[PDB]
């Protein structure tokens, strides 16, 4: 029961997603791997160990490498996985930037607004894409030949990022619903530095209407009552998590540099 413009809208988003989401992570290569003021640190120590994972790498030959991280012993060993996470984030950010560039509504904005929107939403879009490879039964993000597995329970869901992933996964969204979430997040008129606030807001509203209608046309089940509202609440939560993470990143970066050039750009770091 979608309008023609709504169907075109979904088609263009799905097309952009298809072209720019390397769902098997085939082209994620050359990444780093772990080798073989006091209140700033306790805060930084606090920040890091909220998200502890083991790493599995499956070789194209059938071999497997597994990495188990060190327990915290008050040293720099809490940073062993940062170069790898930086490379993965950077790879995801590139996919997200390519996604945005393919979308007509995004291309038509002024270049300063494009930049300001990507700076505001890159993390959120990355998390939305990561949720589609999240396995909520095994606590694992399955990224092709790489897996990231949460280290041992209900105490884990206390970390907001992790609670976000389980709760979003439980809504069992369609591909179309994810890509509309990406759109709504991308076109947020109230990111720092947006000029065409009115244009972006109208665009955002159209993507939300399309999503609301899509759900009304395709999901009659009592289980999906208020689904549209649940999704918008999750987008609000994701914005909050986005802000928290940015501050974490900047604190860690302040005492232990790790951001790649692309990450420096997106998070406003100048090189001076």
């Amino acid at each position: 029961g979608l309008t023609e413009e709504q169907r075109m809208m979904i088609r263009e988003l799905m097309d952009a997603q298809m072209k720019t989401f390397d769902t098997t992570f085939s082209h994620f290569k050359n990444f780093r791997l772990p080798g073989v003021e006091a209140a700033k640190w306790s805060q930084v120590r606090k920040d890091l160990c909220s998200l502890k994972v083991s790493l599995q790498l499956r070789g194209e030959d059938g071999s497997v490498w597994n990495y188990k991280p060190p327990a915290d012993s008050g040293g720099k060993e809490i940073f062993s996985l940062l170069p790898h996470m930086a490379d993965m984030s950077t790879y995801m950010f590139k996919g997200i930037i390519s996604f945005a560039k393919v979308i007509s509504y995004f291309r038509d904005l002024p270049i300063e607004d494009q930049i300001s929107l990507l700076k505001g939403a890159a993390f959120e879009l990355c998390q939305l894409r990561f949720n589609t490879v999240f396995n909520a039964e095994t606590g694992t993000w399955e990224c092709g030949r790489l897996s990231y597995c949460l280290e041992d329970f209900q105490q884990l869901l206390l970390e907001p990022m992790l609670k976000f992933h389980y709760m979003l996964k439980k809504l069992q969204l369609h591909e179309e619903e994810y890509v509309l979430m990406q759109a709504i997040s991308l076109f947020s008129p109230d990111r720092p530095g947006v000029l065409q606030h009115r244009v972006v807001d109208q665009l955002q509203e159209q993507f939300a209407i399309t999503l609301k209608s899509y759900i009304e046309c395709n999901r009659p089940q009592p289980a999906h009552r208020f689904l549209f509202l649940k999704i918008m609440a999750m987008l609000t939560e994701l914005r909050s998590i986005n802000a928290q993470h940015t501050q974490r990143l900047l604190r860690i970066q302040d005492i232990h540099p790790f951001a790649t050039p692309l990450m420096q750009e997106l998070f406003g770091i100048t090189g001076s």
